[PDB]
Formats: C-alpha cells, structure tokens, sequence
C-alpha cells in the first residue's frame, strides 16, 4: 500500500547532478577540484546570509591554491552537468505522487540553469540567492515548504552533501543521502534517516515514507 509523501525537496549540485566531473574539469586535476568543492561547501556552511555564489566560488578556489579563473572555466562547462543515473527515472516515476521542489545553493542565474538540465517541470526551485541565505540555514528549506504550502512532516528531503543533515534536522525534514562519492558525515551531524552510494533505493524508502 503506497504511503508517499506529499513533496520531495532535493539537493541539486551534489545528489542529482554530477558537479564532481565538472569541478574537475574546470580545476585541471582530480586533486585540485577535491580540495576545491570541499572548500566551497565548508564556505557556504558557515556563510549563513547570503553572498554571491560567484564570489564564494572563487575565494573556495583561492583558499586552496587554484587559479581564480578556475570559477569561469567551470561557469563555461555549466552545461556539461550531467544527471547521475538514476536522476530523471527517479524524478519521472515521483511525478505522479509528489511536488518536486529543488532546494540549492547556487546563484539564481546558475540554479535555475543547472535545475533545467533534469527535464522536469519542479513545482518550485530556491535558490540561496532567492532565499537570502545558505543552507544547512532553515530559510531557504523552509521557503520551499511554505511555498507549497506543506509542514515538513509531509516532506522527504533528498540530500547529497552530509552539511544538509543540519538543516533538514532543524526544519523535521526527514533525509535520504545519496552520497555517491562516500562522503563522512560532518562531525556532530546527525544520521540520515536512509543512505546510499545510489539513488535508486530513494523511489521505495520515499513510497513507504507515511507507512
Ligand atoms: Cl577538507
């Protein structure tokens, strides 16, 4: 017996796209974009209001040692995003069930870009920009809730980075982690209520998420 939730909020850049590629590319080495994306996450977590993605791009890249112009090269292969597989079945085989709303920290330009790249019609797509702060802060989830009008109890969250598990905690969004590349959990975040290196498990922990 189906028991969906009402909506599914995603993390875009980490858990349906693969951005690693990309930062890779853009940065010259596997190495390079490791430190790199690591640094910009660490940023935009202790950011809190908002400050242009661009800028914190750049300075996440001149912390560690990249070219400055490593931001342009990557704004200019913004389209090379790819989904990972499973990304848009999951996406398509929801549609019928839920609201599908994005919930990324990107500029508004970029976001709506990036968020396009999946071939869905989302419900709703918040950006940091939009929202005026950077998650794991409760606002820009929050302001996907509120503008489908639902309480975070009817909503899954669909997370990539282990940072959003501060945020999703805070709001009472309950979290599946595709954590793909193996991230550790920050220290003093808690456990995802499901996790896995793919998202394919999302579709039956999201049809028993009220059961
Ligand atoms: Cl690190």
């Amino acid at each position: 017996a189906a028991a969906w939730p009402r909506a599914v909020l995603f993390d875009l850049l980490t858990a349906l796209l693969d951005s690693w590629t990309v930062w890779n590319s853009a940065a010259g080495s596997e190495a390079a974009g490791r430190d790199w994306r690591a640094e910009y996450l660490r940023l935009t977590y202790g950011c809190g209001a908002y400050q242009p993605y661009e800028d914190l791009v750049r300075e996440a890249a001149r912390n560690r040692g990249l070219p400055a112009s490593a931001a342009d090269r990557l704004e200019a292969q913004w389209d090379q995003l790819q989904p990972w597989d499973g990304a848009r079945e999951l996406l398509a085989a929801l549609r019928p069930h839920c609201r599908l709303a994005v919930v990324t920290n990107c500029s508004e330009r970029l976001g709506q870009r990036a968020a396009a790249l999946l071939g869905v019609d989302w419900d709703v797509v918040v950006t940091s920009e939009a929202a005026g702060f950077y998650k794991p802060d409760p606002r820009p989830y929050q302001l996907a809730l509120d503008r489908l009008g639902l309480p975070a109890d009817q909503a899954a969250f669909v997370a990539g980075s282990g940072y959003d598990l501060f945020g999703t905690s805070a709001v009472g969004l309950r979290t599946f982690w595709h954590n793909r590349v193996g991230l550790s959990r920050p220290a003093g975040a808690p456990a995802a209520e499901g996790e896995a290196a793919t998202l394919a498990p999302a579709l039956p922990w999201l049809r028993g998420f009220a059961a």
